[PDB]
């Protein structure tokens, strides 16, 4: 299934502390983010999507559509430009963030009931598990 809508409760979290280090936050922000559960709330129609990940100390947002190229500031985590593409393999929603860092983006999907996330940064990767509230 390709339909991300809902409200997503964090579940699991997994190397979140590594996938911060590779885009080289600073210490005292990465050891209050890694103690944090995360809630997504996605709202997708066609190729139009709006992210929003809220925490009690970090929170990020972001909009695009599917096959559109879009330019991204990190201003809420590594505070870079990066040029964004999201696009799908399969079932699979799969970003590229070509910038200064190596394989930096994030992939996603759903195996029943629950949404998956995966964050790439150089050689790191967090695993996210979040169930449909
Ligand atoms: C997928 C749906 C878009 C969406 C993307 C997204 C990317 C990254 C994050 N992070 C929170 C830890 C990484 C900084 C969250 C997020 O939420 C979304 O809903």
């Amino acid at each position: 299934t390709r339909d991300f809508n809902g409200t997503w409760e964090m579940e699991s979290n997994e190397n979140f502390e590594g996938y911060m280090k590779a885009l080289d936050i600073d210490f005292a922000t990465r050891k209050i983010a890694v103690r944090l559960t995360f809630t997504l709330v996605i709202d997708q129609d066609g190729d139009n999507f709006k992210c929003k990940a809220t925490s009690t100390f970090l929170n990020y947002d972001v909009d695009f559509t599917v096959g559109v190229e879009f330019d991204e500031y990190t201003k809420s985590l590594d505070n870079r430009h990066v040029k964004a593409l999201v696009t799908w393999e399969g079932d699979v929603l799969v970003c590229v963030q070509k910038g200064e860092k190596e394989n930096r983006g994030w992939k996603k999907w759903i195996e029943g009931d629950k949404l998956y996330l995966e964050l790439t940064c150089g050689d790191q990767v967090c695993r996210q598990v979040f169930k449909k509230k």
